[PDB]
C-alpha cells in the first residue's frame, strides 16, 4: 500500500511502511525527485529518523518496551547487566553468556593513567557534567583504531569499553569536585556495587556497600539506559553517522543530555522543589507554569512522545517509596511536595489540555539524593545509565545494512542574492 | 497554498512554505494529529529540519550565498573576520562595527592558564581532533553561565584557534605559542601553530592571504552533518560549548570533514597517474567499500562553487611560493578528469566537494595532515556559533526529537536467568 | 604621623617608595649611592625560586588572595633555612631585603593565578611601583605600557 502526495497540480505514491508495534509511516526518500519539494518539521516530532529493533515506545498508551520486554518487568526483576547486554545484543543472556559478558566489562573498567591529568585542567567547581563531556570525548584519542567502523567485533569492543568506563570516569569526576582521592574499580563488585563504591568510598576506612542502596541503583540504571531517538540518543546517531569515533559520538550525547529540557531536567526538578519548599507555595509556581510569557515551567513534566504517564515515573515513584522504607526514613518532605504537585498539576486544565504528566525526571532525584548522591551528579548518572542506550543505538545504526550520512535540509528564509560591498561603501 | 497527503482513505491538507529561495516545502507538524502516521526519512535529506536565514545553497545549480552574497565575492574580496562578522550578525560590518567586532575578539583569545593541564590529559600521538573535542567540551566547564549569547559566541570563535594550534604545538612537542593582538585572525593562527621559542617568526604574506581565503571557504554550509549535531544538541538548552564538542565530534567523520585527511592519504596511496585505473576500479566494485574521497555531496548534484575556488587558489598559491610543479595536485586534476568522464559517477551526480583540493593547499601551507580537519573545525566554529545562536533564538524553538518506525521483537515476558 | 620624623604628608608628596623603604629599615633619607646600592639589591632579589610556581597549584582557583599570599610567604621561609636562626646583622637586612623584594613577585603571581592568567615575571627596567602594576597587569597577547 501507498499514501498519495499532491503538491502544486502534481501528485506522485510514497510507500507505506509498518513495524511490529507503533503508527504506520509513509516513505518520503523519493519525494524531491518526484514533487520537487521538501517536508518541513522544525523539531522532528513527526518525521521517523530510523529503523530499530532496540526500543519501542507507545506514547499515547504509556508503554516501554526493550527488546520486546516491559520496562516494569525488566526494573523488577533483571540485573542492570542483563539489561546492558540485552540492549547492546538483542537477547537476554543465558548464563555462560552473561559470564562472558560481565567479564569483559570488568577487564575494562580501568581507565589509561594519563588520563588523571585530564581532571587537572577543571577547576574544583566544574560542574560534573562538563567533566564527563571533555573526558569521554578526550579518550577517543586513547582508541585511534576506533576513527575507523570495518570490523564487527571492534565495535563490540568500543561499545564494552564505553560501558565500562564511563562509571569510572563519572566517579573520579565527581572525586574531583570533591577533593577526594580517585577510587579504582574492583572486580569483586558488580556494575552498581562498583559504582556506589567508586563515588564513595574513603581512603579511611573499607567502604562497605549497603545493599539498600545497591539495589536501588540497579533501578535507577535500568530506568535510565535507554529511551529510543531521545534528543542525546539522535545527537549519537547523528555525529556517529559521518563515521565519527564512537567515543567522540557518546561525547556529543553527554552534550545533549545536559540541557535543562533533556536529562539535565533531573537537577532542575530538586532546584524547583527546593525552591517551592512548602505546599503552601505550590499556588504561586502553577500560576507562573500557567503564565503565557514567563517561561518558567513544570519541570520533570511533558514529553515528546508520551501523552500518558511514564511508565517509568510510576516505577521511580515507588522505588522512592520503597527505598525511603529499606533505609528507615519515616518521612521525606521532598517526596511529599513532589506527590502533592503531582496530583494539583493532573487536577488543573493547562496540563489535561496539553496531556502533561509526570516523566523520568520528576521522581528521580528524590531516590538520587536519598541514596547520597548529590544534585551535582543526577545527570551524570542519568549519562552513565544511559551511555549503554547510546552506544546500543549507535552501533545498531552503523552496522545497518544501507546506512548514510544524517544531512537535512531547510527552508532558507534569508537575504535574496546581492553582490559584496567593499568596506569605504557600507 | 495546501498539499494534500491521502493514507487508509483519509486525506488532510498541510499548509506549503516557501523560502526567499530553493524549494517549496510541505509543513507536516499536524501530520499524526490529522493522519496517524509519521513520514519515514532516514538520513533526513528530504526533510527540511529548520528555518534559517544565515546561508542558502542551490545543490542542482552549485551556487552558495552567506547572507545573500556569493561564497565566490567573499573568498575574493572579504577578510575573515568580515565574514565571520557576517555570518553572525546578518550584515557586513561597517568600519566602526569592524573595529569594534574584531576588539572583541581580540580581547578573549587567551585562554585560562588551567587549561594547559588537559592537554597533558593526552598521549603525544593523539589525532588533533581527539585532543580538539575533549578540551572545548571542557572548556564547558569555564562558563557555567542574549548578549550572553553573543558572548559566548564570540568566545568559542576567539579560543578555537587558540586551542587549535596548543593542540598542534603539543602533539610536536613544541612550546605552546600566545596569540598576538598585532596579528589578525590568519595571521595569528600561522604564528600560534608555527613560531618556535628560538627565533621571532615571520609572517609570510601569501601564507597569509591563502589562510584568510580558506578560513572563509569553510565558515558555513548550512545544514550538513556538524551543524546538525550542533543545532539538536543545542536545542535541548546545553551549554554552547559543549555543543561545539558535539560538532567537532560530528566533523571528524570520514565521510564529513574527516574527508579532507583521506583525501591526502588516498592520493598518495594512487601514487601516481598510472594507478588511477585500479584505483576506479576499486571505487565502482560496489562492496569494496572504497570511495572516491572528495567526491560526492548530499546537497550538491554539480560542482561544489567552494571547490572551484579552492583549486585556483592551489594555482595560485604554488605560484606565488615559486613552486613551478605539484606533483600531488597534478594527480588530483587528473583523478577529477578520469571520474568525471566516467558513467559510474556522471550518472550518480558526484563531483568535487570542498575536501578534494584542500589539503593540498594546506599541505603547501606547511599544515601537517593531522592538522586538516583542524582547520576545518576552527573555520567551521563561527558556522557552527551563529547557526546554534539562530536556532536558539528563534521564536518558537522546540527541543529536536524525532520518531522512529519500530521493527524489533513484539511484546513479551522476562525470563529469569536460571531459565536462560 | 612621622616616619623617622618626617611628616607622612611629605613622603607621599615628594618621595619615591623605595626611598621610604629604605628610610623605614635604615633611619635616614638615602643619599644617591646608597639609594642606588639599595635598589640594585632589591632588582637583584625579585625573582622567585621557580619550584614556587608549585605552591600556587596547591590552591584552587577561587582562592582569596591573602590566603595565597599567606601560605605562599610562609612556605617561601623553607627556601632560606639560615633564616631560622640568625646572629649575623648582615643576614638580618638581606632577610628584609629578599622579604621587600620578593611580596610583590608572589602578589602579583598569586592574583593571575585567581585570572587564570599566565605569571609575568619583574623587570629590572621598571622601579617597585611600575613594577608591581606590570607583574599583576601585563598580558602574553600585547606588549604592556
Ligand atoms: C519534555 C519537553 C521538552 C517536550 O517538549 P515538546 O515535545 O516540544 O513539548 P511542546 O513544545 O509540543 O509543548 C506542548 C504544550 O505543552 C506546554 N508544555 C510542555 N511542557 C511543559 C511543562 N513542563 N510545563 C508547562 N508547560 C509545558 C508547551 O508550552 C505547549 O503549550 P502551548 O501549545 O500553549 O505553547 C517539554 O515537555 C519540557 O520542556 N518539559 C520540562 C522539561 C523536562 O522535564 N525535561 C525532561 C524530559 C525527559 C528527559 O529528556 O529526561
Ligand atoms: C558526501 C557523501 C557522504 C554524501 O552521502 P549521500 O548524500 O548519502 O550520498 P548517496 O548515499 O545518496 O550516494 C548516491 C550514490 O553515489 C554513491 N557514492 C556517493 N559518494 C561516493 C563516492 N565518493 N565515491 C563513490 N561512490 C559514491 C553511493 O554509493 C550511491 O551509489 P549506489 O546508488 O549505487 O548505492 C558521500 O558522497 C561520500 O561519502 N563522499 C565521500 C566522502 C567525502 O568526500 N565527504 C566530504 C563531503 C563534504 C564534507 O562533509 O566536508
Ligand atoms: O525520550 C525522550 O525524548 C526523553 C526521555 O524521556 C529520555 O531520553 O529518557
Ligand atoms: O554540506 C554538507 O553536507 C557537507 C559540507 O560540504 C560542509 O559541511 O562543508
Amino acid at each position: 500500500s501507498t499514501a498519495t502526495i499532491s503538491v502544486d497540480g502534481k501528485s506522485a505514491e510514497m510507500p507505506v511502511l509498518s513495524g511490529t508495534l507503533g503508527p504506520d509511516v509513509i516513505d518520503i526518500r523519493k519525494l524531491p525527485a518526484q514533487l520537487g519539494v521538501f517536508t518541513f518539521d522544525p523539531g522532528y516530532g513527526e518525521t521517523a529518523a530510523c529503523n530499530s529493533k532496540i526500543t519501542f515506545i507507545d506514547g499515547d498508551k504509556g508503554v516501554l518496551l526493550h527488546r520486546g520486554y516491559p520496562i516494569a518487568q525488566l526494573a523488577e526483576n533483571a540485573s542492570y547487566e542483563e539489561v546492558i547486554y540485552l540492549l547492546l545484543n538483542g537477547e537476554l543472556p543465558n548464563k555462560a553468556q552473561y559470564d562472558t559478558f560481565t567479564n569483559t566489562l570488568t577487564n575494562h573498567t580501568l581507565l589509561h593513567e594519563q588520563i588523571r591529568n585530564f581532571f587537572n585542567g577543571f577547576r574544583r567547581d566544574a560542574h560534573p557534567m562538563a567533566i564527563l563531556c571533555g573526558t569521554v570525548g578526550a579518550l577517543s584519542a586513547f582508541y585511534p583504531d576506533a576513527n575507523d567502523i570495518a570490523i564487527p567485533a571492534n565495535r563490540d569492543l568500543a561499545a564494552m569499553r564505553l560501558i565500562a568506563k564511563i562509571p569510572t570516569i563519572a566517579a573520579w569526576a565527581y572525586k574531583y569536585t570533591q577533593g577526594e582521592a580517585f577510587i579504582y574499580p574492583r572486580n569483586d563488585l558488580n556494575y552498581a556495587e562498583n559504582f556506589l563504591s567508586m563515588m564513595f568510598a574513603r581512603m579511611s576506612e573499607p567502604y562497605k556497600v549497603n545493599p539498600v542502596l545497591a539495589r536501588a541503583m540497579n533501578r535507577i540504571l535500568i530506568l535510565h539506559a535507554d529511551h529510543e531517538q531521545n534528543a542525546s540518543t539522535s545527537t549519537v546517531r547523528l555525529a556517529g553517522s559521518t563515521g565519527a569515533n564512537p567515543f567522540a559520538c557518546i561525547a556529543a550525547g553527554i552534550a545533549a543530555l545536559w540541557g535543562p529540557a533533556h536529562g539535565g531536567a533531573n537537577e532542575a526538578v530538586l532546584k524547583m522543589l527546593a525552591r517551592i519548599g512548602k505546599k503552601e507555595n505550590i499556588p504561586a509556581f502553577i500560576a507562573q507554569v500557567k503564565d503565557k510569557n514567563s517561561g518558567v515551567k513544570l519541570m520533570g513534566f511533558g514529553h515528546r512522545v508520551y501523552k500518558n504517564f511514564d511508565p517509568r515515573a510510576k516505577i521511580m515513584q515507588q522505588t522512592c517509596h520503597e527505598v525511603l522504607t529499606e533505609l528507615g526514613i519515616k518521612d521525606d518532605p521532598l517526596l511529599d511536595l513532589a506527590v502533592e504537585l503531582e496530583k494539583i498539576a493532573l487536577s488543573d486544565d493547562y496540563f489535561v489540555q496539553r496531556k502533561l504528566y509526570p516523566n523520568v525526571d520528576f521522581y528521580s532525584g528524590i531516590i538520587l539524593k536519598a541514596m547520597g548522591i548529590p544534585t551535582s551528579m543526577f545527570t551524570v548518572l542519568f549519562a552513565v545509565a544511559r551511555t549503554t542506550g547510546w552506544v546500543s543505538q549507535w552501533k545498531e545504526m552503523i552496522e545497518e545494512p544501507g546506512q548514510r550520512i544524517s544531512r537535512p535540509r531547510q527552508l532558507y528564509i534569508g537575504a535574496p542574492q546581492r553582490d559584496y560591498v567593499p568596506l569605504a561603501k557600507r
